[PDB]
């Protein structure tokens, strides 16, 4: 498991860079008024690229620092909400949702960090999990409520964005509890890495697809 985990870190590192530069290269494919979300998606992948280089070296050393993962999450998760909420809101409604979801994400990630750095299976470990879970469900329920009146191609493209988050973010709580299901400390890191690739690169691709639709492309 240890060698597999290192290799996945190294592959994911190049994957995040590839997501970054692909998304930048693809920005010319959409109208200029819809390129902001593609650029923000590239920034998300670029921040992850930076932290993934650190995580792979950290894992390779044998003294791994999950703080690298959690600081990447605390920066990138609110950024991912910036473009999701732009589809459905502007002005005051947008500013309120971006702030409130970003606060919730920070609580979720901070609670997860508190629990993950505690003894596995301890009351502190479960406290972090439960607080993070409740905040996560609150975020998902808010996300499900967004864009209810949308129709047509834009509604389909937004539902694809929503479903990627609603399904793909489930991997994180699974990874967090992997160490208590078995001798699976490394499996937590495997699942987190797979999830980050799927969720970061995947959301960027779907945001690009959202921009094509908004550009009037078929
Ligand atoms: C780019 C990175 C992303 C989108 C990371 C998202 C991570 C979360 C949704 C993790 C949430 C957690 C729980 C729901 C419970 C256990 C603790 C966490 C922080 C792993
Ligand atoms: C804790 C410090 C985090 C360090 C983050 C470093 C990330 C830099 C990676 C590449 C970013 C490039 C993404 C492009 C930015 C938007 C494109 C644009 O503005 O035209
Ligand atoms: C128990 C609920 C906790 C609520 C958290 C409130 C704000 C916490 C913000 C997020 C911190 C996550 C990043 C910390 C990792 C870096 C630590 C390190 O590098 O050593
Ligand atoms: C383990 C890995 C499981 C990954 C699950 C990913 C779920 C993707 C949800 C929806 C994606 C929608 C794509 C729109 C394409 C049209
Ligand atoms: C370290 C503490 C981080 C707290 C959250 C920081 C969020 C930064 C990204 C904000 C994007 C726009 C809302
Ligand atoms: C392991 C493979 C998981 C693939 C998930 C893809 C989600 C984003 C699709 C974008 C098109």
């Amino acid at each position: 498991m240890e060698e597999l985990t290192y290799r996945l870190f190294m592959v994911a590192t190049v994957g995040m860079l590839a997501g970054t530069v692909f998304l930048l290269a693809s920005s010319r494919e959409v109208k200029p008024e819809h390129r902001r979300g593609v650029y923000i998606s590239a920034l998300v992948c670029g921040i992850a690229w930076y932290h993934y280089q650190k995580m792979g070296a950290s894992w390779e050393s044998g003294s791994y620092d999950t703080g690298l993962r959690y600081v990447d999450w605390v920066l990138t998760v609110p950024l991912m909400f910036v473009e999701v909420l732009a589809v459905t809101r502007k002005g005051a409604a947008y500013n309120e949702a971006v702030r409130n979801w970003g606060i919730a994400a920070t609580v979720m990630i901070g609670a997860g960090y508190y629990g993950e750095t505690s003894a596995a299976g301890s009351n502190e470990y479960w406290t972090g999990f439960v607080i993070a879970m409740a905040t996560y469900v609150w975020l998902m329920r808010n996300l499900q409520a967004e864009g209810e009146g949308l129709k047509g191609d834009q509604a389909v493209a937004f539902e694809n964005i929503k479903n990627l988050i609603l399904v793909g973010w489930i991997i994180y709580p699974l990874g967090y509890i992997a160490p208590v299901v078995g001798d699976f400390d490394a499996i937590r890191e495997v699942l987190y890495t797979i999830a980050d690739i799927i969720n970061k690169v995947g959301l960027g691709v779907l945001v690009l697809q959202m921009a094509r639709v908004q550009s009037g492309e078929k």
